[PDB]
Protein backbone atom coordinates (compact mmCIF):
# COMPACT_ATOMS: atom_id res chain seq x y z
CA UNK A 1 0.00 0.00 0.00
CA UNK A 2 1.24 3.71 -0.35
CA UNK A 3 0.03 5.15 2.87
CA UNK A 4 -2.32 4.92 5.55
CA UNK A 5 -5.82 6.31 6.34
CA UNK A 6 -9.50 6.23 7.08
CA UNK A 7 -10.80 5.95 3.44
CA UNK A 8 -11.95 2.76 1.96
CA UNK A 9 -8.65 1.34 0.37
CA UNK A 10 -6.38 2.83 2.98
CA UNK A 11 -8.41 2.15 6.27
CA UNK A 12 -8.33 -0.09 9.30
CA UNK A 13 -9.04 -3.14 7.38
CA UNK A 14 -6.03 -2.88 5.38
CA UNK A 15 -3.49 -1.65 7.94
CA UNK A 16 -1.84 -5.04 8.43
CA UNK A 17 -0.62 -4.84 4.38
CA UNK A 18 2.03 -2.51 6.26
CA UNK A 19 1.84 -2.88 9.95
CA UNK A 20 1.62 -6.71 10.36
CA UNK A 21 1.36 -5.96 14.60
CA UNK A 22 -2.20 -4.92 13.36
CA UNK A 23 -3.14 -8.73 13.72
CA UNK A 24 -1.22 -9.18 17.32
CA UNK A 25 -2.67 -10.05 20.68
CA UNK A 26 -2.29 -6.72 22.23
CA UNK A 27 -4.29 -4.28 20.11
CA UNK A 28 -6.59 -1.35 21.05
CA UNK A 29 -9.12 0.06 21.05
CA UNK A 30 -11.66 -2.89 22.48
CA UNK A 31 -15.27 -3.21 23.35
CA UNK A 32 -15.48 -3.07 27.13
CA UNK A 33 -17.97 -5.45 28.24
CA UNK A 34 -19.22 -3.62 31.92
CA UNK A 35 -19.89 -6.40 33.29
CA UNK A 36 -16.78 -8.67 32.61
CA UNK A 37 -14.40 -6.18 34.23
CA UNK A 38 -13.10 -7.29 36.78
CA UNK A 39 -13.10 -5.31 39.85
CA UNK A 40 -9.49 -4.18 41.11
CA UNK A 41 -9.64 -2.44 44.26
CA UNK A 42 -5.94 -2.90 44.72
CA UNK A 43 -5.50 -0.05 42.33
CA UNK A 44 -4.27 3.47 43.81
CA UNK A 45 -6.33 6.41 42.63
CA UNK A 46 -6.04 8.56 39.48
CA UNK A 47 -4.63 11.42 39.82
CA UNK A 48 -4.34 13.82 36.80
CA UNK A 49 -2.23 16.44 38.32
CA UNK A 50 -2.25 19.13 35.20
CA UNK A 51 -2.05 22.34 37.44
CA UNK A 52 1.30 23.69 35.52
CA UNK A 53 -0.15 22.42 31.83
CA UNK A 54 1.58 24.53 29.34
CA UNK A 55 0.18 24.11 25.91
CA UNK A 56 1.92 24.81 22.97
CA UNK A 57 1.05 24.38 19.60
CA UNK A 58 -2.35 22.94 17.85
CA UNK A 59 -2.03 20.91 14.35
CA UNK A 60 -4.29 19.39 11.70
CA UNK A 61 -2.17 16.35 10.44
CA UNK A 62 -4.58 14.61 8.24
CA UNK A 63 -5.70 11.93 10.83
CA UNK A 64 -6.74 14.10 13.64
CA UNK A 65 -6.80 17.56 15.57
CA UNK A 66 -3.59 17.84 18.18
CA UNK A 67 -2.58 19.77 21.22
CA UNK A 68 1.00 19.51 22.35
CA UNK A 69 2.59 20.00 25.12
CA UNK A 70 5.98 20.89 26.97
CA UNK A 71 7.17 17.86 28.65
CA UNK A 72 10.98 18.93 29.48
CA UNK A 73 9.66 18.74 33.75
CA UNK A 74 7.31 15.89 35.49
CA UNK A 75 5.24 19.41 35.98
CA UNK A 76 2.35 17.97 33.98
CA UNK A 77 1.68 14.15 34.51
CA UNK A 78 -0.58 11.14 35.57
CA UNK A 79 -0.11 9.18 38.22
CA UNK A 80 -1.45 6.37 40.45
CA UNK A 81 -4.20 3.99 38.75
CA UNK A 82 -2.09 0.98 37.40
CA UNK A 83 0.63 2.83 36.89
CA UNK A 84 4.31 1.71 38.54
CA UNK A 85 4.94 5.40 38.62
CA UNK A 86 4.50 9.03 36.45
CA UNK A 87 4.26 9.97 33.18
CA UNK A 88 4.56 13.06 31.24
CA UNK A 89 1.51 14.44 29.12
CA UNK A 90 2.73 14.66 25.52
CA UNK A 91 -0.61 15.76 23.95
CA UNK A 92 -3.84 15.39 23.51
CA UNK A 93 -6.03 14.53 19.99
CA UNK A 94 -9.91 13.70 19.17
CA UNK A 95 -11.74 10.93 17.46
CA UNK A 96 -15.02 11.40 15.75
CA UNK A 97 -17.88 10.18 13.71
CA UNK A 98 -19.86 11.50 10.45
CA UNK A 99 -23.00 11.31 12.71
CA UNK A 100 -24.04 11.29 16.40
CA UNK A 101 -24.12 7.35 16.13
CA UNK A 102 -20.72 6.63 15.25
CA UNK A 103 -17.06 8.58 16.27
CA UNK A 104 -15.81 6.98 19.69
CA UNK A 105 -12.69 4.41 19.27
CA UNK A 106 -13.91 1.95 22.53
CA UNK A 107 -17.26 0.96 22.89
CA UNK A 108 -19.55 -0.14 26.48
CA UNK A 109 -21.41 -2.63 25.67
CA UNK A 110 -21.81 -2.53 22.27
CA UNK A 111 -22.78 1.38 22.59
CA UNK A 112 -20.71 4.18 20.47
CA UNK A 113 -20.43 7.51 21.29
CA UNK A 114 -20.12 10.49 19.12
CA UNK A 115 -16.03 11.11 20.43
CA UNK A 116 -13.40 9.88 22.37
CA UNK A 117 -10.70 12.29 23.21
CA UNK A 118 -6.98 10.95 23.86
CA UNK A 119 -4.82 11.80 26.48
CA UNK A 120 -0.96 10.81 25.84
CA UNK A 121 1.14 10.40 28.22
CA UNK A 122 4.98 8.77 28.13
CA UNK A 123 7.37 7.16 30.65
CA UNK A 124 9.82 9.52 30.86
CA UNK A 125 11.52 7.55 33.94
CA UNK A 126 12.07 4.82 31.80
CA UNK A 127 13.22 6.18 28.56
CA UNK A 128 14.71 9.06 27.39
CA UNK A 129 12.02 10.37 24.66
CA UNK A 130 8.39 10.02 23.65
CA UNK A 131 9.46 8.51 20.43
CA UNK A 132 11.20 5.93 22.27
CA UNK A 133 8.43 5.32 24.76
CA UNK A 134 6.00 5.29 21.99
CA UNK A 135 7.06 1.66 21.20
CA UNK A 136 8.49 0.29 24.43
CA UNK A 137 6.40 -1.88 26.30
CA UNK A 138 4.91 0.48 29.83
CA UNK A 139 6.26 3.06 27.66
CA UNK A 140 2.85 4.68 27.57
CA UNK A 141 -0.16 5.50 29.07
CA UNK A 142 -2.83 6.98 27.00
CA UNK A 143 -6.73 8.19 29.09
CA UNK A 144 -9.43 8.48 27.41
CA UNK A 145 -12.89 10.31 28.13
CA UNK A 146 -15.86 10.04 25.62
CA UNK A 147 -17.95 12.97 24.52
CA UNK A 148 -21.99 13.01 24.32
CA UNK A 149 -23.95 15.78 22.45
CA UNK A 150 -26.09 17.81 25.28
CA UNK A 151 -25.70 21.27 26.78
CA UNK A 152 -22.57 23.72 26.08
CA UNK A 153 -19.05 23.14 27.43
CA UNK A 154 -17.22 26.77 27.69
CA UNK A 155 -13.52 25.93 28.21
CA UNK A 156 -14.34 24.08 25.15
CA UNK A 157 -14.76 27.02 22.70
CA UNK A 158 -11.40 28.17 22.77
CA UNK A 159 -10.25 24.81 21.33
CA UNK A 160 -13.07 24.95 18.63
CA UNK A 161 -12.96 28.29 17.66
CA UNK A 162 -9.28 27.76 16.39
CA UNK A 163 -10.74 24.59 14.47
CA UNK A 164 -11.03 27.19 12.02
CA UNK A 165 -7.79 28.20 11.54
CA UNK A 166 -5.86 24.32 11.06
CA UNK A 167 -8.42 23.06 8.65
CA UNK A 168 -6.27 21.71 5.81
CA UNK A 169 -4.25 18.56 6.46
CA UNK A 170 -0.53 20.22 7.47
CA UNK A 171 -1.35 23.47 9.22
CA UNK A 172 -0.32 24.22 12.58
CA UNK A 173 -1.15 27.00 14.88
CA UNK A 174 0.54 28.50 17.89
CA UNK A 175 -2.09 27.60 20.87
CA UNK A 176 -0.69 29.06 24.43
CA UNK A 177 -2.49 28.84 27.62
CA UNK A 178 -4.50 25.96 27.09
CA UNK A 179 -5.24 23.64 30.46
CA UNK A 180 -7.05 20.42 29.98
CA UNK A 181 -8.37 20.26 32.85
CA UNK A 182 -10.92 21.35 31.63
CA UNK A 183 -11.98 18.79 29.66
CA UNK A 184 -12.25 15.83 32.44
CA UNK A 185 -14.43 14.96 33.69
CA UNK A 186 -15.75 15.05 37.67
CA UNK A 187 -15.63 11.49 38.46
CA UNK A 188 -12.11 9.77 38.40
CA UNK A 189 -13.30 6.25 37.63
CA UNK A 190 -11.92 4.42 34.81
CA UNK A 191 -11.42 1.08 33.09
CA UNK A 192 -7.61 -0.29 32.41
CA UNK A 193 -6.33 -2.64 30.43
CA UNK A 194 -2.87 -3.00 28.37
CA UNK A 195 -3.11 -2.12 24.58
CA UNK A 196 -1.71 -0.34 21.89
CA UNK A 197 -1.48 2.86 19.84
CA UNK A 198 -4.84 2.81 17.46
CA UNK A 199 -3.22 4.26 14.83
CA UNK A 200 -0.10 2.91 12.94
CA UNK A 201 2.76 2.05 13.83
CA UNK A 202 0.27 0.14 16.47
CA UNK A 203 2.86 -0.54 19.08
CA UNK A 204 1.39 -2.86 21.95
CA UNK A 205 2.93 -0.12 24.09
CA UNK A 206 0.03 1.58 25.82
CA UNK A 207 -1.61 0.63 29.47
CA UNK A 208 -5.14 2.43 28.46
CA UNK A 209 -7.34 3.63 31.28
CA UNK A 210 -10.66 4.81 29.88
CA UNK A 211 -12.71 6.82 32.29
CA UNK A 212 -16.64 5.74 32.94
CA UNK A 213 -18.17 9.64 32.73
CA UNK A 214 -18.34 11.40 29.69
CA UNK A 215 -18.35 15.02 29.01
CA UNK A 216 -20.75 16.93 27.49
CA UNK A 217 -20.38 19.66 24.36
CA UNK A 218 -23.37 20.91 21.70
CA UNK A 219 -24.36 19.37 18.65
CA UNK A 220 -22.83 23.32 17.90
CA UNK A 221 -18.97 22.24 19.01
CA UNK A 222 -19.56 18.48 17.64
CA UNK A 223 -20.08 20.15 14.05
CA UNK A 224 -16.95 22.37 14.14
CA UNK A 225 -14.80 19.06 14.39
CA UNK A 226 -16.73 17.64 11.32
CA UNK A 227 -15.72 20.95 9.47
CA UNK A 228 -11.67 19.92 9.10
CA UNK A 229 -10.31 18.76 6.23
CA UNK A 230 -8.33 14.95 5.82
CA UNK A 231 -6.56 17.00 2.67
CA UNK A 232 -4.55 19.39 2.26
CA UNK A 233 -4.78 22.89 0.74
CA UNK A 234 -3.72 21.56 -3.06
CA UNK A 235 -5.73 18.43 -3.13
CA UNK A 236 -9.54 17.78 -3.68
CA UNK A 237 -11.61 18.64 -0.52
CA UNK A 238 -12.52 15.36 1.78
CA UNK A 239 -13.42 16.25 5.22
CA UNK A 240 -12.32 14.58 8.46
CA UNK A 241 -15.42 11.87 9.95
CA UNK A 242 -14.38 8.89 10.92
CA UNK A 243 -11.25 8.71 11.86
CA UNK A 244 -11.31 5.90 14.31
CA UNK A 245 -10.43 2.41 14.38
CA UNK A 246 -13.19 -0.40 15.17
CA UNK A 247 -13.10 -2.52 18.56
CA UNK A 248 -10.14 -5.38 18.19
CA UNK A 249 -10.46 -9.10 19.51
CA UNK A 250 -9.28 -8.94 23.66
CA UNK A 251 -7.80 -12.06 22.87
CA UNK A 252 -7.86 -13.27 26.83
CA UNK A 253 -6.63 -9.48 28.12
CA UNK A 254 -8.34 -8.66 31.59
CA UNK A 255 -10.07 -5.60 31.87
CA UNK A 256 -9.89 -4.08 35.37
CA UNK A 257 -12.55 -1.38 36.77
CA UNK A 258 -12.28 0.77 39.40
CA UNK A 259 -15.52 0.88 40.48
C1 LIG B 1 5.93 8.35 17.94
C2 LIG B 1 4.64 7.64 17.47
O1 LIG B 1 3.59 8.47 18.06
C3 LIG B 1 2.33 7.93 17.97
C4 LIG B 1 1.83 7.18 16.89
C5 LIG B 1 0.51 6.73 16.95
C6 LIG B 1 -0.35 7.00 18.05
N1 LIG B 1 -1.66 6.62 18.27
C7 LIG B 1 -2.17 7.07 19.46
S1 LIG B 1 -3.75 6.81 20.14
N2 LIG B 1 -5.01 7.13 19.14
O2 LIG B 1 -3.72 7.69 21.34
O3 LIG B 1 -3.86 5.42 20.57
S2 LIG B 1 -0.99 8.04 20.34
C8 LIG B 1 0.19 7.79 19.11
C9 LIG B 1 1.49 8.21 19.05
ZN1 LIG C 1 -6.24 8.46 19.71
Amino acid sequence: MHGWGYGQDDGPSHWHKLYPIAQGDRQSPINIISSQAVYSPSLQPLELSYEACMSLSITNNGHSVQVDFNDSDDRTVVTGGPLEGPYRLKQFHFHWGKKHDVGSEHTVDGKSFPSELHLVHWNAKKYSTFGEAASAPDGLAVVGVFLETGDEHPSMNRLTDALYMVRFKGTKAQFSCFNPKCLLPASRHYWTYPGSLTTPPLSESVTWIVLREPICISERQMGKFRSLLFTSEDDERIHMVNNFRPPQPLKGRVVKASF
